């Protein structure tokens, strides 16, 4: 029993941060096999963060510009490339602590945990969602960029995200570990603004799902709802659609339970008429959207 | 910016994580030099679970019935010893992994991470706090006993909770690694209930802090209160008594965000007599109490391990 916002060991990544500086800008690297990953914007100074040329700015780099500290052990860069927004720096010495691994996008709403570091240090871990606007309600502050997010499946490492920049609203941005951004953002220091953002629907079903499987009843009616009908609610509360993908997703714990999508559904249109009315579920106040159908899976049965 | 539920890396304890089985008994170990550290019930099976003899069932015990795996690799245990309700197994090998580290028995309100294991594999890494009534709101399945609970100071890993049990009411409760317990529960077969909780008054300050840190306003208010108006106004919402060390303690804070602790006091007062009114405070509408002052600061400053 329990129900907690649960992030993966983050032991096989710990063993990957690194520490990249080039002239007065001090980031996070990702070391793996020969080669730290690292976004582009390292080249950049604040001046330049404005309307950068990246490629322009790094033509004129060379390796030994770019000085990358593994603890106390400085790396010996051998060569420099670009794949979109993200800047490989092959080195000298492959990491012994390199885990299996692969590189993964993911979509809205999928969750992910962040090994927040600062000058190389892993400081925290913690666990977030990729909200339906791209944005990531993470914890971050200066000297956090390069710090990466991940899931772990049976001793494999899926890097899906690497933190690039904070959005004037507190919310952070940044791209798959292939140097492609999550949503409308680029690495310019220009006037981007996250779109609306809207609740995790799918999310918060597989949540309530999580609720009955820990003995939380309360809030089940007698009711079920169409497709439509309860997208058309969802919508006027600035969530989600779910689509018949997601309905499918949910199959398991609606068979595990016993309460069909559609009737969950009725109890979550209920609840945002209602409210909690002073109730919680799983010690929460609010409705969580952080939480996967395949999440609720691995924590409770 | 940002403010979340943060636990610290887990790395220098995943290499520290081991498989004990004894009998039917599958549990988790904590391999530190040539010791494991595991719940002592792990000697337990239907009538050892009910009247429980420790030292007359573990005396029956020889070194070979316990199995102990890190990994893909079996240890050999080549001696055997309890120390309250911990058993200590004494192996070969000395864990080539073993970080700096130490026990420390922490006092209800101390937070502090904890590496959810299931077969001597770490699973999950969450953040939690000593309930007043000495229980953790975990999150635990069968064969989680034996996972613990740490801090990281520097480069040394505070050994502080080790889970042996869940309560009826879904709570759980362990011991520090010397084998005591925190709070009055036993690890046995018996009816045992969490006493009534109270809210960790000195972490939802740190909190608000943290809020107003983080830009969050709203509830703040020009009025001050006395140490003793706000403690009979928080005896009575089920909030823990604020002491003046509490008050010392929020002080790096208050200078910070230039907000008085019994000024942020008077805001706490308010929102217990008139809630949320429909808002939040980074993102929740319920007042969190597992974020202690220090916990706000090394969040709120970038401490790193
Ligand atoms: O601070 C940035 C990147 C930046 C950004 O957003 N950073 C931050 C990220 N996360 C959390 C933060 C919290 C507080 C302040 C800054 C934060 C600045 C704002 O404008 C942009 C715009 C786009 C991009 Cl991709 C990046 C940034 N620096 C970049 C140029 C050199 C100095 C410097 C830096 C030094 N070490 N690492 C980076």
């Amino acid at each position: 029993s329990g129900f907690r916002k649960m992030a993966f060991p983050s032991g096989k990544v710990e063993g990957c941060m690194v520490q990249v500086t080039c002239g007065t800008t001090t980031l996070n690297g990702l070391w793996l096999d020969d080669v730290v990953y690292c976004p582009r914007h390292v080249i950049c100074t604040s001046e330049d963060m404005l309307n950068p040329n990246y490629e322009d700015l790094l033509i004129r780099k060379s390796n030994h510009n770019f000085l990358v500290q593994a603890g106390n052990v400085q790396l010996r860069v051998i060569g420099h490339s670009m794949q979109n927004c993200v800047l490989k720096l092959k080195v000298d010495t492959a990491n012994p602590k390199t885990p299996k691994y692969k590189f993964v996008r993911i979509q809205p709403g999928q969750t992910f945990s962040v090994l927040a570091c600062y000058n190389g240090s892993p400081s925290g871990v913690y666990q977030c969602a990729m909200r339906p606007n791209f944005t990531i309600k993470g914890s971050f502050l200066n000297g956090s960029c390069g710090s990466v997010g991940f899931n772990i499946d049976y001793d494999c490492v899926s890097f899906c995200y690497m933190h690039h920049m904070e959005l004037p609203t507190g919310v952070h941005a940044g791209t798959d570990l292939e140097g492609n951004f999550y949503g409308p953002f680029v690495d310019r220091q220009t006037a981007q603004a996250a779109g609306t953002d809207t609740t995790i629907t799918v999310n918060v079903l597989a949540w309530l799902y999580a609720a009955v499987i820990n003995g939380d009843r309360w809030f089940l009616n007698r009711f079920t709802t169409t497709l439509n009908d309860f997208n058309l609610v969802a919508m006027k509360y600035n969530y989600e659609p779910l689509t018949q993908d997601h309905v499918d997703i949910l199959g398991p714990l609606s068979a595990q339970t016993g309460i069909a999508v559609l009737d969950m559904c009725a109890s979550l249109k209920e609840l945002l008429q209602n409210g909690m009315n002073g109730r919680t579920i799983l010690g929460s106040a609010l409705l969580e959207d952080e939480f996967t159908p395949f999440d609720v899976v691995r924590q409770c049965s």
